[PDB]
């Protein structure tokens, strides 16, 4: 149908159809009289997986022969989404499969919708891991994703009476055709025990054993025939476990609970034992695998020449003392040499700014669970603090601040401090964030070891986030400038010479309109709610958190509603305001915010005076596959975190790539985005970081804004009085209370500038041609935010490997 | 190589090799440089499964079009063993696969050994279910096996210091290629709740839901292209289950524990709630499936014309009140019509004689778990007892004896009484057993409804138990009389005209010798123990139970040892005595018997005066695939249960088919076996049933035998004094105590006749030609004990369907 989706050759189509029918018959054990659409999806999925297999085998063979330096991306989260369409895109198979399935009387798009998301992540950090795997394969890096195969991913969100209800994401119920169990590579992981000291050093004994069984998932690069591996570990009990009889067999589940469920918190540390077990489990099994692969290339001096281990936040920070344990206790290297190897191997990416997001594990937990690792940590700390003392003699406070061990009622290990000490590189995820790490959060560490601190600004894969989710936009771009941009996104700058081309202006606006019609129809069939597709699509999608300030958006929504009610016969630009995201099950305030959003919708969407001029929709179950639908349909991207709180953001980049304008603060990657596009093509508002600090010094008094802004006072009275909750008039008194007395994120401080900037957006939307010309300037300068750029920088400045765009043989 | 294993055509072999390599590449994602032998097995298993698929689809299609009466075999146990070789045999693929694999440089026999047994059964009852499925497919019956897919089957037995240790049978660790998950046919099963009575009858409400997910396994008939289905249910939690958050997800395991593990007791009732849940789970899910299939053929009068439900013991007896519940509460039939339908649909096979084997469920358990079923049971009982009263007016004792409800400290439901009341047929499993049911155990029920009681003598499939496990014997038979006997085992009578043919005598003895050499070598490689293969192979394999009298065998073994030590320079026929079997984990006495066996071995096998004349081997981990090796190697089959205690036995039949002579009591099917072969070709000894009764009436005094038999007294003193346990002299005092004061099974009463009969066996073994002529007379009259005969009788006399040997099209 469209060029970027590849060729549908007569021999390709014939062979796909034949293999589809072979899989339906032999693999699925169905004929066409009893086949459900689910069977059709599985037949297609198996048919496409078959095209991966030879490339996957030959790529793993190639790495054995060449023996390149190997990159191990350790993460507790991989937010992969669906695999079928992505696999088709990267193998140039999409049109051929479309044609093949069409000839069998099937709609491929309908079959694609049957696939479960692999929702093994919470949000940005997990999705970054996924984009990164794609980019590493596309740049021909010998890279391995290592994580946990959770039986239950991020929960499925249902809305019941406007409240979030959580249900279990049983994503493996029907089978995962993309994974391959590798039970032959099963490895023991140890827990508990105690440490004996002998003649020949320390010995970790009397441990409980849990087995780690790996599952391999292919990660195809973009049309280069490279297929890398994501290896996810599953927990299995050994067969002698607890071995009255029946109960011993049933208790096998205690050990297997390790890989049962993803912890569903965004930027919040919960110090639970099960979570610690997950962290050690992935680290122990992965390091044995890395070391085994290294011995099949005595001499651990070459280990950092052949191995790079990237730590995706502190969640796998135990890799550091585990590598030390293996090298010292098992391989019998002296401490100093082992430490040299460890520091040169490991690198740490920080994603965090809020102090409640930092992992600080109670010492009593580590003492019980990982007694040897605690000893190694203490030894690391002592030696580290001796360097600090020698560099800053007499600075006793610095010693206390920099310690890996925090004193207090409960002693804790600061895992971030551990990562900095034991890594040769520490990076933030956007320029402003990496600067904040150097200036404030890790200032002391920066002064000791300035050379460690880098920036690597985040990115997104333009395969999933453009070609896959927005084929129509990809095509019109490809008509003008060719297909090379898909793996070299900087080439989008060539679109700047089309900013005054009427045909291209018309095509860009037409694709957007088509995407809005398609998303409006999706809301009709799946959720039975009607939206005006001529309205401006004002979208805020991301996890629900106070720092992300969905509440600021709510205040604007209510402001528009009250303005309409005040002057009902005045023209306003119509809006559909869509807000979506999951709240962590324990985060009471996030759950109240969801309830406020749906309660606003209950008033606004049923007011006959409003009409189709304003609609508020809570998008249920926001996940990777919903982002693929809603982002291409958006006009306005809401990126409105309090300055200094969003480390980078990546949603922001997805929207920029797909033809939405951005309203946002100078936070995270918004700053770099505005810099690339020009500030005049960005709706910037609010306090800068420096303004937030000035406010903190003198003190944030929310009452002052309430006293001075009549429009704001009205909204607070409506919330307080039960205007949005007539049956329970005090329902939202916690939200009012927080805003007035305990707001860490200064919602009122940015209110006035936000509402005003929102008026400028509405004004620009009245002029479709100039709106679209500004959109083109955004898309045209989105190139920097390809994860290919990001990974090339990791590769050159941290891992010490050159990326390649050369194809392996087919 | 040999004719009964089928043709190895050039096109067959070429196509198998090509598909083996396709599966190795695409299915397993390996090349030949990294493939483990496990991969080779899986590639072969997938290659063979592909030949099942079209027949399986076409057979299920054929049953939809013809709409024959359907047989549902409900069992909590299916002891299937390995599937690969059986599938090859029944598809005539064995030689072609042998050739194909040989040309790829692989030994098929080595690959076969990698397959895990499906050990979803304890012993005879479970193995009967498996043989029956094979026979039902071979006789072209529209039959379905329904059970539970246990994650852990019968435990793997290890011997440690002569003691049994149990470990978990993690048979699904590497995947089961033979099953096909059918998540689309998932069904709810209810537990707990309470009963509301309304205008429109009873309503079972406030229940907990567990999902039943079916897995289908193909059951090929012998070369008829029929492939029937075994459907096993797995327990799954619903996604709203317990839905703080993390704990709710982890608690999903409580519901899924239902299908976790097989209860490992042989002829012993343990009234545990989890076991009751298993029984209801298989019954509820199966009956919904039966009813759904029946509605795709209002009118439940035709239900017994289209459905037969066979109850394999009382374990699925809840089918009776569940069928009533569905018909009365959900379909709104009146009670009497529903009961007519139920009785005509259901039939009950009894396997039991010992009172501790009968299921008697406490009323408080049923009250909590299945409150509606308890009501239905009470109503069934009341109406049943009104019939008894009217037929036997004034016989108050009969009412008490026949009640489904047993009075006592704890009130109980007798499930056997329920089965008799609610079934149109009740059968025992051998003639003597079925007579004992009529004369003693269910005498009262027989007097009420004589027409219900039948016999169906057990059998064994000669596919697995001859062609598969003893190809060499099958071949020499086939040289003389052709291949037709494999599905018409009565044809073995033609071998009686070869009883004086020297060539056939030599061939029969040669095959036996080859099998003994092969089994002797197996003990060498896998268990490092050396046996004289010129010795008589004296084998007792079966579960460890007091009633089976392994202890009687031990007494004989010790007798021979003491006779040798008394007169060391006298000739004795050499013996290897092999005893094998698992003890139930809680059965202390069974575990002591294992320990005694290995302790006898410790003395006997290391005495230099004994030499290779006597060896005692405990065969570890007795299971279906070990029976396939040891049974063809046996000379003497030990079937020595106290008369009246072994309902049938089936091991006995396996040995007779494979060229062993039998030493045994007139118990179970031994009686019919001796009758078929002639008593002169059988080593019969001991008390008959009538003799046991005479002993019980006057009282069993073990001391009397101890006082009168010097050889027995010596053995008891050796056990008591620590002769077999020098380090713990009192180790076996529980065994001595039981034998002397509390022996239910009268071991000493049969001792003298057993030892004497054992001397006659030794005498016949000195004359190889006459030994082999007697063997031929046994094999030649083993035809009756084909499960094909057994199933044809179930079919005609209980289910009302004609078996067919006509082939479906290929
Ligand atoms: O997703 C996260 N962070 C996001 O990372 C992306 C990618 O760099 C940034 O764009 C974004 O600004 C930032 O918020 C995240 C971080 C820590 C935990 C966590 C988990 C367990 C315990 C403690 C914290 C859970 C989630
Ligand atoms: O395997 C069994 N019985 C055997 O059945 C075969 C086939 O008919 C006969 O040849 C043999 O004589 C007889 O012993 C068996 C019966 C009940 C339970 C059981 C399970 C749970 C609770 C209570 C009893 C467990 C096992
Ligand atoms: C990109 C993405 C995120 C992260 O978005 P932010 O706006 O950076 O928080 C979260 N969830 C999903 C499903 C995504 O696709
Ligand atoms: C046939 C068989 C049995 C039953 O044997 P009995 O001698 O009748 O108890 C038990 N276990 C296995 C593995 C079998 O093959």
């Amino acid at each position: 149908q469209i060029s970027v989706r590849g060729l549908a050759g007569v021999e390709n189509v014939t062979e796909l159809k034949k293999n589809f029918n072979r899989h339906l018959h032999f693999t699925l054990v169905k004929d066409r009289n009893v086949a459900t659409p689910r069977d059709y999806y599985f037949a297609l999925a198996h048919t496409v997986r078959d095209h991966l297999v030879g490339r996957w085998i030959r790529t793993q063979q190639h790495y054995y022969e060449k023996d390149p330096k190997r990159i191990y991306y350790l993460s507790l989260e991989f937010y992969m989404g669906r695999t079928l369409q992505n696999t088709m895109v990267n193998l140039a198979l999409e049109n051929a499969c479309d044609e093949a399935t069409y000839q069998l009387g099937l709609d491929m798009e309908e079959l694609e919708e049957i696939e479960e998301d692999a929702g093994l992540g919470n949000g940005g950090l997990g999705r970054l891991a996924a984009c990164f795997l794609d980019s590493m394969a596309t740049l021909g890096l010998a890279a391995y994703g290592y994580g946990i195969r959770y039986e239950f991913g991020i929960f499925n969100q249902k809305i019941c009476g406007g409240w979030q209800m959580e249900e279990a994401d049983d994503w493996l119920r029907y089978g995962n055709p993309w994974e391959k169990a590798r039970p032959e590579f099963t490895l023991p992981v140890h827990f508990y025990g105690r440490v004996e000291h002998t003649s020949q050093g320390a010995k970790w004994v009397d441990t409980q054993v849990v087995l780690a069984m790996p599952y391999d998932t292919p990660v195809p690069g973009y049309r280069n025939n490279v297929v890398n591996t994501m290896r996810l570990w599953s927990a299995k009990a050994p067969n002698d476990f607890n071995l009255g009889y029946i109960q011993a067999v049933l208790d096998r589940n205690l050990a297997e609970n390790i890989s049962r469920v993803l912890y569903p918190n965004d930027n919040f540390f919960e110090g639970k034992e099960l979570r610690l077990k997950q962290e050690y489990f992935v680290v122990a099994a992965t390091l044995q695998d890395i070391i085994r692969r290294f011995k099949s290339s005595t001499n651990f001096d070459a280990f950092p020449d052949k191995v790079a281990i990237q730590l995706n936040d502190t969640h796998p920070s135990l890799a550091i003392p585990e590598l030390m344990r293996v090298l010292v206790d098992l391989e019998r290297l002296d401490w100093d040499k082992a430490w040299e190897v460890t520091v040169k191997t490991c690198a740490y990416t920080n994603h965090t700014v809020l102090p409640e997001a930092l992992e600080r594990w109670p010492v009593h937990l580590l003492e019980t669970l990982l007694p040897r690792h605690l000893q190694i940590i203490y030894e690391i700390n002592q030696r580290f603090l001796n360097r600090v003392a020698a560099a800053f003699p007499g600075d006793v406070d610095r010693l206390r601040r920099m310690s890996l061990v925090e004193e207090g009622a409960v002693k804790r290990i600061n895992m971030a401090h551990l990562c900095i000490a034991g890594s040769h590189a520490v990076n933030g995820v956007a320029r402003i964030h990496s600067e904040i790490l150097k200036k404030t959060i890790f200032k002391d560490f920066y002064e000791l070891e300035p050379h460690k601190f880098q920036n690597k600004t985040n990115g997104i894969t333009p395969r999933r986030w453009l070609v896959l989710c927005n084929p129509g936009l990809a095509e019109i771009i490809a008509e003008r400038i060719g297909e090379e941009y898909i793996s070299d996104l900087d080439q989008l700058r060539k679109l700047l010479s089309y900013v005054d081309d009427e045909a291209f202006i018309r095509d860009v606006a037409k694709v957007k309109q088509e995407n809005k019609l398609k998303f409006a129809a999706y809301l009709e069939r799946e959720y039975k709610v009607h939206i005006n597709p001529n309205s401006l699509f004002d979208v805020q999608v991301k996890r629900i958190h106070e720092y992300k300030r969905q509440l600021l958006n709510c205040l604007h929504v209510i402001t528009l509603y009250n303005r309409i009610k005040k002057e009902p016969n005045k023209f306003v630009v119509p809006r559909t305001v869509m807000i979506g995201g999951k709240a962590a099950p324990g985060y009471h305030m996030a759950k109240m915010i969801i309830k406020l959003i749906t309660a606003i919708g209950d008033v606004v969407n049923h007011d006959p005076v409003v009409g189709d001029r304003l609609r508020v929709i809570f998008l249920e179950n926001y996940r990777v596959s919903l982002a693929e639908k809603v982002i291409p349909a958006a006009d306005l991207s809401e990126q409105i975190s309090t300055a200094g709180t969003e480390a980078s953001g990546t949603g922001n980049m997805k929207f920029m790539l797909n033809g939405a304008l951005t309203i946002g603060t100078m936070d995270g990657a918004n700053v770099e985005m505005a810099e690339e596009a020009g500030e005049e093509n960005f709706f910037i508002f609010g306090m800068r970081v420096e303004d937030v600090d000035r406010l903190d010094q003198r003190g944030y008094n929310a009452q002052e804004y309430y006293d001075r802004i009549p429009e704001l006072r009205q909204i607070i009275e409506q919330l307080s009085s039960g205007f949005f909750s007539p049956k329970q008039p005090d329902l939202f008194k916690d939200i009012v209370n927080m805003l007035m007395h305990h707001d860490r994120f200064k919602v009122f401080a940015d209110y006035e500038e936000y509402v005003k900037c929102q008026e400028r957006v509405s004004a620009l939307y009245k002029n479709p041609r100039e709106w679209t010309r500004m959109v083109i300037r955004n898309i045209a300068t989105s190139g920097k935010f390809s994860s290919d750029r990001t990974i090339a920088q990791y590769a050159r400045e941290i891992w010490g490997v050159e990326p390649s765009r050369q194809r392996l043989p087919a």
